[PDB]
């Protein structure tokens, strides 16, 4: 992260223990949904020099970690298109490029000018986070183990259990469309069992998540 | 949370250990009843962009989670109808909206704005933890294992053992009307096992929760 | 807790590392004589806001903590007679009934204004922890395994043993009356067995402790 | 422990970390030689107040804790002996008594100011930490489970394994006399083995331990 | 680490928590290649002598620990080269040496005034992680498990997980040249089965890491 | 530790954590190599007071404490030889002994007086640390199970396994004449078994580490 002492900003050591919990929380959860709000919180107030440290200490899942990089690699592409950065005029520090953003170009120093100089700020670090989630958001759609379309109410299974497969699958998805609404209330509700589905049929249109579950309960 | 550097209050980062700390609670403790105070000292001092981390920081119990999400809806959208937004005047930042206030349509230092300014501060990410305790209120009873009108002491169960049951139960419920009085400790006699209620009886109108515990001591 | 920031008293958000302790002492140690001090210490520099979320994130032992509640009332019952409020003059913040200092009918603003006010301060923190010392003294006599009276040294049990449970049952009382004297020193040679309080009545009028340790070590 | 806010001295909560290291010192090592300078580093900085939070959280080991508190009264009742206290004129807080400084009569603001007073300060935290010291060191020399005069070498154990023991039991005894010099080195070789005896009585007048120890290396 | 007391920079304690996690980074990760980064965060803000406790710590390992010996030497060496030392005049402080760099023949007092001093100052700390850096890089070479070119899909092994390997062996090189391009996706395409082979042909020239996964899904 | 206050140098509590690490490491590594930058990083910045509660700790391993113990002695001595004491004029601080050095003849304040005075300060806690380190190197030697002599390499041993053993005992030595150079290396050589060997006598005078680890790896 990035300190004041006197009048100027430099370098705050990144903690082991946010580092140590990033490093945790890809081995234990494995890319599910809650990676994405995990890093968010986990890289707060971060340069990309602290980033990259937290990324490069992950020690496998590398094919995930090479999809990031390719997301990366992508969006740093654009930025060079939508802010192409003219020859530095008098020893003065450059415009930063796509690379510059991730990290592979730049230093922690450079960073920091970039991101706390008085004229024109440029928050590096916010910018390559987004890029990051943008990679992440790809991981937890390729780690989902089941997709939304094949959940399916078992013959005795509880709805409540249903429903809990159904809204972490459509979750899982990572997408404006994949959230509830009348759409994808409609196919929970062809995706229900016999039983359920006849008991929801009689709810109405548009029913409730907690009138569904109160209809259903026990059936 | 928000700190103050200079005379401007900026994003304090929220912690990990508060952060995972929640995550745990919910994955040891299943909405039990302390879910709530949990909730409130966990989220204390943060904004609502906090707040989202926090709850998108679980990983499971999505239907919960949605309910939840239905109720801050419901909340979100009475707070339109008692205070509606005149368009913001000369390019100041807006009076907020529901969606504002759960933090979906505004950013971290709208919401800082907003709970520091001078002149009439609103404190939204107060607000918004009252309109996600009424949601784990409702998750509360849904999790519930036993209603309270089902339990009833066993032949054999110590008296103590059957009041531990019954107040658990009467509190999951979670409204004012589920509470210790004449009511409900009626319902608690009632319940009891033919041994230990013809000892409560002689107890006269209205006992002490003591005296019934010694009165049916090694009953 | 609090903490000043300016000129002005502010609440200082109750640590999760502290509550979580709380938490921990009812589920592994259920009463023990030790959960008295245990709270004091853990609700050390505490407001009745912060001291309620404590407690009400016990999730069992729901009849204790009515225990507890009732003992609250009395206690809160009783400050309303020793000091009656009358009206505030002026828009003026009341002087606290029992109900205010117990927290639930005032706020941590409130509370922090009795506190630290400059004429007339009322420590309702440490006022309420007082009263719940009270309830948990309750709690411990009706969770303790062995009455006083029922503890004697068994034909083969050590005499060290033997005191170990004589002054932990003693202890669990909680009474003045129940300490260590001539009086309760007498009932302890009384209850030993018969090859120590042969040795034990050889020691003469009221022997030390550690004499009686000494004298009956290995009999 | 006691802190400066302003110009004046005032409580400082004493950390539950702390606490929770003390009562974990005497569940798992009870009252090994180690448990005296435990007590020191965990004491350090402390009121009378805050001890006495740090004994009563002791849940077990009864005897030794009475074997403490009567320590403390003798020291108490010596304090009284050596210091009588003339009755404080004008309203002026009075000089300590033993009572006083075990903290069983006097308040945390009372022994803060004895401690930090201008004239004449009374340092009654690090008096009462001596006496309990005092009371400590009684209960290592009850725990001790091998006597130092019972320490003897086995037919085939090991010289260093031997060695251990002894300094183990001799340090246990916690008097000036039971330390490593010509009398108890006497004993060490008395007390070994014929094989390692034989060997230690070829090494001349006061043999250094290393010169033991190397000379016994495998016999 | 360093700080700075009145206008003086002093040596800071390094954290007992820091040099915990790198030996235990090392006992369990053993060298895989997210060694390099732990090390660089862990040893962040550290001077030579920081960085000396945090390498001697090791207790295993010792061929490792040597390779990393011998490359800081040789860049001791070749630093004494391109920076020869003139003696210094008037007892001043030395312009340092590579072993003054590594630590050996210099205090903490003096690598903090090369550090900190106002007329070219020079980062040594910094330079001797860059020098441990390369001699990690060694070791994550020397650990690798399997080499690149030995990372061959087997018959039914799911192509995620051969491409996982695939990238963690190429990384484990620890070189520039084992990077994702054009070159190194041959042999990932060369070294896949027949049936994944056959599939990966029909993607034309250069596809993606993603559309490699998708087409391969479940063949 | 040591801390300012106003303008006095007053005693610093040493944290708990960093006693619990010390005697942990003792537990857990009994002296091994680590064992001695391990004390060094943990009695940082500590005066005699503090490292004695830190060696005072270990409640087993007491023939290791003894020769501790017996090393400080003798440089307590010596310390009287090159710096005899003459009696204090006027009231004045003593010049430390030996005894005073070590913290058994002064107190706290005595050693921070000595450690922060303008005229002549004398680092008694860093003096001890070092009389310390000499104590616990004479114990990594006593520890040692497998003496460098008797490091041989199996017949079917992998060469870097020898390699890792080879060395772990020579730093085991603790000696300046055992360290990594070609007198040492020659008995590495010389201590192979005879497939390894032969192929080391191919790879000339003085061969480097990782030729030697290259050319015998799978032999």
């Amino acid at each position: 992260p990035v300190q004041q002492i006197g009048g100027n900003y430099v370098h705050l050591c990144l903690s082991p223990r946010t580092l140590n919990a990033w490093v945790k929380l890809i081995e234990e959860k494995k890319f599910g949904a809650e990676v994405v709000p995990g890093f968010q919180a986990l890289s707060c107030g971060c340069t990309p020099y602290d980033i990259n440290q937290m990324l490069n200490c992950v020690g496998d899942h590398q094919a995930a970690m090479q999809i990031i990089r390719d997301i990366i690699n992508e969006e740093a592409a654009d930025w060079d298109l939508q802010h192409p950065q003219p020859a530095p005029q008098q020893g003065q520090l450059r415009e930063p490029s796509g690379s510059d953003i991730a990290g592979t170009t730049s230093s922690v120093d450079e960073q920091i000018q970039w991101m706390y100089r008085q004229q024109n700020p440029i928050p590096v670090g916010n910018i390559y986070r987004r890029w990051i989630q943008l990679g992440l958001q790809k991981c937890v759609r390729m780690y989902n183990p089941t997709n939304i379309l094949d959940v399916k109410q078992g013959p005795k299974e509880p709805f409540q259990s249903y429903v809990d497969r159904f809204y972490k699958s459509l979750r899982a998805e990572q997408t404006d469309a994949a959230v509830k609404n009348a759409a994808t209330q409609t196919l929970l509700i062809q995706n229900a069992n016999p039983d359920c589905k006849l008991v929801l049929k009689g709810l109405g249109v548009n029913p409730t998540l907690e009138e569904m579950l109160t209809a259903c309960q026990g059936v």
